[PDB]
């Protein structure tokens, strides 16, 4: 019965086919990882799935928030598409707050900044800035952006270690960010 669990499991895990997530770059504040600096990707990997290029979790947090066994949805995520797609996939649909389900919607709205590097057209997003979106995502819901609470702050002091010490970025950059945070 626990290999015929596994195996009805998984009938209802293809209803459910992963070419959909292609219809993410559809949306008008779509932006790829590709276009995305080091370390605003850095904020995200660095908190919520450190080995994500190494692996086969962001993946599983993909799937999800797109579709609700979420593992054989995962696996198959992973045979179709590269890293960075996936990495594209997570950052454009997920909860920032207020009604937020981008990076760069979430970044335009909080922040006027831009998490698009090739952009001239508006300022780009601060390290400090990226900490805070990366941190909220699987934060607990009062945690707010508009009004950081001490235990919010206290997150995004992890983040930043995080950050640091998995090298996205450096001592100067790292203490600006705390600077800017206290």
């Amino acid at each position: 019965i626990i290999a015929l669990f596994i195996g009805i499991m998984y009938f209802l895990s293809t209803r459910d086919n992963v070419d959909e997530l292609r219809k993410i770059e559809n949306k008008s504040s779509f932006v790829s990882a590709d276009n995305m600096p080091e370390y605003v990707k850095g904020a995200f990997i660095s908190m919520e799935d450190e080995r994500f290029y190494n692996h086969h979790t962001i993946t599983q947090q993909v799937v999800k928030n797109y579709f609700y066994k979420e593992l054989f949805v995962a696996h198959r995520v992973e045979k179709q598409y590269n890293k960075n797609e996936i990495l594209s996939f997570y950052l454009n649909n997920i909860y920032f707050g207020d009604n937020q389900y981008t990076l760069e919607g979430a970044a335009n709205h909080y922040f006027g900044t831009t998490v698009n590097k090739n952009s001239t057209t508006m300022s780009h997003i601060t390290v400090l800035q990226s900490a805070i979106l990366a941190s909220k995502v699987n934060a607990p819901s009062v945690y707010n952006i508009n009004n950081m609470s001490e235990n919010f702050t206290q997150r995004v002091s992890t983040n930043l270690e995080k950050m640091k010490q998995q090298n996205y970025i450096n001592e100067t950059q790292y203490q600006q960010a705390m600077s800017q945070l206290n």
